[PDB]
């Protein structure tokens, strides 16, 4: 029932608020630098949690979506990650999401890490939707690419009634 | 005339029915696993069909987007695809679409291929497009990645007015 | 204040005459040939300029997105670049654009590109937003792609009130 | 106990046993073929397996498969990019029980990245010879069918 | 003045001087290992070290990271496309001030396009020969552990 | 009919016919570079041409163009994974009418996957020699100016 549009900055902060819908929830830009997060007008800019997962070949096998492997990737913990060429990394945010059943909300790239070839490639978070968000980072550059833990990494956008 | 919105499940429904914008459809979630298919809450979960295109560098040709080339790619038919590393696939949807003047379509992946690395590059379908869709999957990885025929492959999500 | 829905043709038009939104601005679709530039029923195909930054790993370089370095890239300027397989290009767009304080506008491919593993991989212009746009182009395939300039390249979005 | 013999020596073998067939006494042609001072530069068939990852098969050296290869014909072959390809030397072989053949690349080929990955022959065998090329390089890179390709030293 | 060794020589060496052990006077077995007519094929161990980028690291051949490999150890190992691998013989070798000995591929293992690439042992050298197996093709390839790998020779 | 020659030979064609300039008659310096008991460890010089993709051309062996590579000069470089450099040695050779010269490659650095991919030096030839480096490994590898970087063996 109803179609959706792009929802604003004070809609975002009464959903945080008041439902739960992001958590930590900071209510305006912040953090040291270019890769800030928080409140945006029309958006969420979400931080990288420090626990990565960097996939490999090392091991030779072909990864099947419907089973999982651990011999697919490394893990790593840290202030940053180093995304090898041609690669990719799977991170969660720090934020907590619950996302109402009014709401469907899309993950966008920060164009800091866009300009290096660094394409977010995370699936909408569905109405009712409940988590970390797992992000996954392919490095489409010829060189490894250094992200930071606990700074701006994407904008999440809300889409609503 | 008119901006454009994310429509919901019912309109998605009466469109397809009425006016045969999706065919086949199936007006739920049906098919066996996580890669589900058929109307969501807010967009149309598409198949993946059994004909693929694998990319390869074999014939070493600089590809030129004004004039296909045979030698760029593989044909393979099956009941899954195995995309190599770092290169892509082009295949069709099951789903026929007739989009009307009044809608524009966007395509997203589905979560269980997108955290293997799997980028799904298929442009908006503008109005008044008629066509199977052609799926471009990137896989991102550094490891050979499978993918399923006749299973969910990517979401539709519909705007209009 | 106001959520944002995808904003046509006329408005997109109105907002270009009055408020120099894109300039240069052809209110119709033009060039020859499939990459066609200009305004669209829901959007506007912006061209590619003649100036690309092509990244090679030819000075081993870890990438830090918070210090570019010169030695990730080579500049070229021509008719066409073409990118190298598994890596990426950055050129402006010909259009130069003025996003007012009430707009968010979202970049997408043009079929010609992706259907040959082309990603465009350009995140959202804020609103007051003012520049030309940075192209990011991720070849995902195995083999050389050519890109032409003066040509369509992308589609905006204009999200809008 | 064994050296690496002269030209006179190749010479006479390949004439007079039949070691090099068929046999030129001299450089004939950057891609020269025939007898070198202390080897023989042998020529590159038109025949071209080109290798690729198109299937995703891990390749079984006790099981080679048919899918890890593209077949091609021509007056030369291009590369792929950090690949390999395989190819017969247009010359055949008969390898006295008596000799060893070392195989080295040309140059001309190596300076491009092109590394000729040829095991020795053992005494007794005969055959044309599997040319193994890898480019390693990061382009792909052309080599030429009925022109010079590797040099064999013969070790007795 | 050192010359290519016959099958006699290293067999005298191997069980008189202990240059080669264990040693086998014969092909025992594509992957055979043993006394060859001019030669030694050793056998591969089953350990190994797979080489890849996971850590981003620029490898200083003077001060070589654990970072840039992982540790494998099976009846077989799978080297990954365009990308190495180190492992050592299972025989153990007591090279005599005397010799020197070179290190050549298997045409098994060079035909899926392995290059080994194994320097010289100099005279006086005694261990464990460290083979390094570069995948040059763009498909994982995969090597048998107790299997021959390699054919060394003999100069004196 | 040739074998390989030892040390006290290569000292006498080094000195008395300038066969290697400068020559140093014994190891100096993991990288050592001089007279070693059956060859000469040549250094690798400060001039280095890396190769990459970035332009997308074929490459022709006979027409082998600019665009395919870098120039680089420095105390060291950094070969990046999966390509080559060319460079130079320091010493300058004058290889006689007599003596054919192969050249293989150091284990510190064929341990991290460098192949050294240098053809045999005919009877004759004179010049610096161009050292052709293919990186096997996935990751970047350094190679040091002025330190060892290869072994010449000849023969005669």
């Amino acid at each position: 029932p109803g179609s959706m549009s792009v929802m604003p900055d004070h809609w975002i902060k009464e959903r945080a608020l008041k439902d739960g819908m992001i958590s930590p929830f900071v209510d305006h830009k912040e953090g040291t630098g270019v890769l800030s997060y928080g409140l945006s007008s029309y958006g969420y800019d979400a931080r990288l949690d420090n626990k990565f997962k960097i996939f490999a070949n090392t091991h030779s096998v072909v990864v099947d979506p419907k089973n999982f492997s651990q011999d697919s990737f490394v893990d790593r913990e840290g202030d940053f990650c180093i995304i090898p060429p041609n690669s990719f990394m799977l991170a969660k945010t720090v934020e907590y999401f619950n996302i109402p059943r009014d709401v469907m909300v899309v993950c966008v790239g920060k164009s800091t890490y866009a300009r290096c070839g660094i394409v977010v490639n995370v699936t909408p978070l569905e109405p009712g939707w409940s988590g970390y968000v797992t992000l996954e980072f392919s490095n489409t550059s010829p060189l490894p690419v250094k992200v930071y833990a606990f700074e701006g990494a994407c904008q999440f956008l809300f889409f609503s009634g």
